[PDB]
């Protein structure tokens, strides 16, 4: 697929600008990756754009670039809405929604927002309720898995405690 | 306030994703 090798080029350019502090270049490449996924229409392209959003949000947070992180969260919302308009498959919308909810939850665990980590787990449980599929709860447990993992390596004890609770809630 | 803006946008983007999903279903 030639659509994939386009997002990799804009990913190298977006993560490079996230380190040197070129927040304006981050806005351009993130908006470009949105246009790449918007033109094709396939779920894989809408998905592959989320990796770029998650990739730049990691390096921007690791470099103290707070505004570049806020730009990634904005794009993560835009790919979801652009998918709800393009994608006709309701199950593909569920996957892309939890994949975006998972991204905003990993950045909140590093940032130790606690309240945002709680809302992310609260939203992720709600998305899997209307879906009612075994695929939805599998990805919902993955948002809890990533929140608990990232919060441990960060030493934020408030999130690993909330993650273990939400995991036990849907086990029944 | 810069970190408060980061957390505030996280809550908003999350509730917008949930809102758009409850409308399609």
């Amino acid at each position: 697929e030639d659509e994939r090798r386009e997002l990799e080029k804009v990913a190298r350019k977006a993560i490079e600008a996230a380190r040197e502090g070129n927040t304006d270049e981050v806005r351009e490449q993130l908006q470009r990756a949105l246009e790449i996924a918007r033109e094709s229409g396939s779920e894989e392209a809408f998905k592959l754009a989320l990796e770029v959003v998650r990739r730049v949000a990691e390096v921007a947070a690791r470099a103290g670039n707070v505004e570049a992180v806020k730009e990634a969260l904005r794009v993560a919302l835009e790919i979801v809405k652009e998918a709800m308009e393009l994608i006709k498959d309701p199950e593909a919308i569920v996957r892309l929604a939890l994949e975006a909810v998972r991204v905003v939850a990993e950045v909140a665990a590093r940032a130790g927002a606690v309240e945002a980590v709680k809302v992310a787990l609260r939203v992720a449980l709600e998305i899997a309720k209307i879906a009612g599929t075994e695929e939805a709860v599998r990805l919902a447990l993955e948002v809890v898995k990533r929140v608990s993992d990232i919060a441990k390596k960060a030493g934020n004890e408030d999130a690993v405690k909330e993650a273990e609770e939400v995991r036990k809630k849907i086990e029944e």
